[PDB]
């Protein structure tokens, strides 16, 4: 899986610059995820994107983060390992079963204490955060869930992220189809095109769309 | 050029997510670069990589940077615009004529005061910095290496002493040929850095100094 010019080039990146520095428990998540899910393992953040997100989190000095869409936990464990010892993550996914595929390796990595996993749909949780008593504020928000709700998440996340914080959207080049379409991915083409147009014109954010993985768009909140 | 599956996909990134947000003086650098250097305009850091570097510098809170390889100044102006008002950039290139193509637009953007442009080969400039004991602890937050590929490993061993612990050295063109193959192996096995290779532009490898 790649949006690059060649699968060989994608493998060069993995072999040269990811797998030799990949945490062993991240490898364990990858192996377990393919064994259970087959091609659906491609739902995971790819390992080169993971390593990038890790250094991004370190460079921003992020400590409080929100993850919408957990699956078996590759990006969640990536995030927990990058954060300092007192980092805290709110991680939302209706599929607790997938989460428990990765949880033994999260536990082995010693970072379970950083994670608040919420088995729920994200819309209601983020609406409760906005409606809750306390001040929810995040350094970083990773949106990697159900694409038809991405614009809805944006309007929630732009209230919950700090000014100067980052909201990151995954899959924003969607197999190249934003410019094309593989028939089974057609349903998600429109919502990603819609999200791309929405972020492109948003004055409250600075953006960079990065041709890593299946496309990552970073949104730095400035208003 | 693009390392993506299709040129249409690359152009989509530019049209949708770069040009509507691109500083007008960066556009003017792009146009003047084609007018003077033609298809060597391709040597410039591409617009999507520009916004990426800009976002990196803002998130890092970078203030002092070093640029090796300037050409007509697209990445240099990108950097100057991302830095705070009191930011400083040291920019090294033997081609002063190319720099002076972009200079009017750097000046119109109001950021010329941030820039110390040095007309030289970078190896000797950096060796002089390493010799300058008195300013050795005046370190850079960010180093961008975008020059002559056969010297990249040499620049690494200089830059790793010039950048702060926790700062970043960024190598351009790491998905290029031999000096890049060698560089990629060298950084992969360097215990003094953490790395991430990003498939943007011609390939960018970020090196965060940890020792
Ligand atoms: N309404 C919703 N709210 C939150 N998550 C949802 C959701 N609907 C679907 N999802 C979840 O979105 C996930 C997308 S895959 C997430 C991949 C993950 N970031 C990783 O690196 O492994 C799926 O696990 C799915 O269960
Ligand atoms: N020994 C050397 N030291 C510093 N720069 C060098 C060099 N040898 C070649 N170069 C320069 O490296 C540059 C590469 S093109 C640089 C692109 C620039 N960052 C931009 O965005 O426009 C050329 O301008 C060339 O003059
Ligand atoms: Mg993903």
């Amino acid at each position: 899986k790649t949006i690059l010019q060649s699968e060989a080039l994608q493998k060069y990146i993995f072999d040269t610059n990811v797998y030799p520095r990949e945490h062993e428990q991240l490898k364990r998540i990858r192996d377990a995820t393919f064994k259970k899910y087959g091609y659906r393992a491609e739902l995971s953040v790819p390992p080169d994107e993971g390593l990038f997100l890790s250094m991004l989190l370190k460079l921003m000095n992020a400590k409080k983060t929100l993850e919408i869409g957990v699956f078996t936990g590759y990006s969640l464990l990536t995030t927990a390992l990058a954060l300092p010892h007192d980092g805290q993550i709110v991680a939302i996914d209706p599929n607790r079963e997938a989460f428990e595929v990765g949880l033994p390796f999260i536990q082995k990595a010693g970072v379970e204490h950083k994670i608040n996993f919420i088995e729920s749909d994200a819309i209601s949780v983020l609406n409760e955060m906005l409606s809750d008593k306390l001040k929810m504020e995040f350094d970083f928000v990773f949106v990697d869930a159900d694409k038809p709700n991405y614009i809805n998440y944006h309007e929630q996340a732009i209230k919950l992220v700090k000014v100067g914080g980052v909201i990151a959207y995954d899959n924003t080049l969607w197999y190249g189809s934003v410019v094309s379409v593989p028939e089974r991915l057609r349903a998600s083409q429109k919502p990603i095109i819609e999200l791309n147009k929405y972020l492109a014109s948003d004055p409250r954010i600075e953006i960079t769309q990065i041709s890593i993985g299946d496309g990552v768009t970073l949104c730095r909140r400035i208003l």
